[PDB]
């Protein structure tokens, strides 16, 4: 057990291991206080978070384990990993805090599109890194399903970090903007594909410098994206359960799937090529990572070799119905037994 020690910052009590130095408030709200401080052990800058009131409920206490379990497990150079989680509790008796430790993120890719349309070889390299980190991510049964670009770090030599897994929506809000129509209306038990949509309106955006689906409600934004990728046929209406969901879709009036080259005016036509197999409205249709890593527009990056799968994910706790002690019991478990990656 390190030592630890104790101080209030703008009124949060940090307690926390001698390593970590220079602790400076960079957040708040309602799942976390964030410090950014200095880990001697490592050397790096990391972000420090202190989880709010993790075991309040049932629902926070598997929260906090789900999300403790994810991190734990994710080991690959483009989706965030744990360097640290610790509590001061010297018992499960006393257990209450949990704070976890992570590189500290600059800049997101907001930052990187919100001044530009990008080159064509930076969205090469940029989206090759996401399906790279989703190809990982997938190989464990996890759908992400929050995929944005606030959700993607990137450094200033263009290296990118899949951050902030969905782990449990109203009007013009760009938190919408990039999730599949079938998860936006709750039209059908949803693939890992729905991560890939994501990826086609990121790299859209890109290419472009805007936004690909901006709808200012869910409504607004279906018929946005049946306009470009055309209105359902049979074949998938038939896998929509709702029969309202159903109803509604034959009220509009049926549309074809646009040119995307008359989209995406004078983009690489195998950037257009690989959005057309990504933008599909049928989810069983939708290219996956590992298909889309092997695409001609990585040409200069896809190396089968280093593009490497997660071991497996063991994720029956879903299933299981336990107490709030027990959550907590089990997370404890997580925290103590926690090996911290090689230097």
């Amino acid at each position: 057990r390190p030592t630890f020690y104790r101080q209030e910052l703008n009124k949060t009590i940090w307690e926390v291991p001698e390593r970590y130095q220079n602790l400076s408030p960079v957040g708040s709200g309602a799942y976390g206080s964030v410090c950014a401080a200095f880990d001697t052990k490592t050397g790096h800058r990391v972000a420090v978070k202190k989880l709010s009131r993790p075991f309040q409920s049932i629902i926070h206490a598997k929260r906090t384990y789900r999300e403790l379990r994810l991190l734990k497990h994710m080991k690959h150079e483009n989706v965030i990993g744990l360097l640290d989680v610790f509590t001061p509790a010297r018992s499960l008796e006393e257990f209450n805090d949990v704070y976890l430790v992570t590189h500290l993120m600059g800049a997101d890719l907001n930052n990187i599109v919100k001044c530009q349309k990008l080159t064509d070889d930076h969205v090469q390299f940029l989206i090759y890194q996401i399906l790279r980190g989703l190809k990982y991510i997938h190989s464990a049964d996890i759908i992400h399903r929050d995929l944005k670009p606030s959700n993607l770090a990137v450094n200033e030599d263009c290296e990118l970090k899949i951050l902030d897994f969905g782990l449990a929506m109203t009007g013009y809000v760009a938190t919408r903007w990039y999730r599949a129509p079938e998860i936006m209306l709750n039209w059908m038990h949803y693939n890992q594909t729905v991560d890939i949509w994501s990826v086609g309106c990121i790299m859209a955006e890109l290419l472009t410098g805007r936004t690909l689906f901006p709808g200012t409600d869910h409504i607004d934004q279906l018929k946005l994206i049946l306009r470009l990728v055309g209105t359902p046929g049979a074949e998938l209406l038939k896998k929509i359960s709702s029969e309202s969901a159903r109803n509604y879709i034959q009220s509009l009036a049926q549309m074809p799937k646009m040119n995307f080259a008359n989209v995406f005016i004078g983009a690489n036509p195998l950037a257009v090529d690989l959005l057309e197999k990504m933008l599909v409205l049928d989810s069983d249709k939708r290219i996956t990572a590992a298909q889309a890593l092997a695409h001609a527009y990585f040409a200069q990056y896809h190396d089968p070799d280093d593009e490497p799968v997660a071991d497996p994910y063991d994720q029956s706790f879903e299933s299981r119905d336990l107490l709030i002690d027990e959550w907590k019991s089990l997370t404890y478990d997580e925290v103590i037994s926690f090996v911290p990656p090689p230097l």
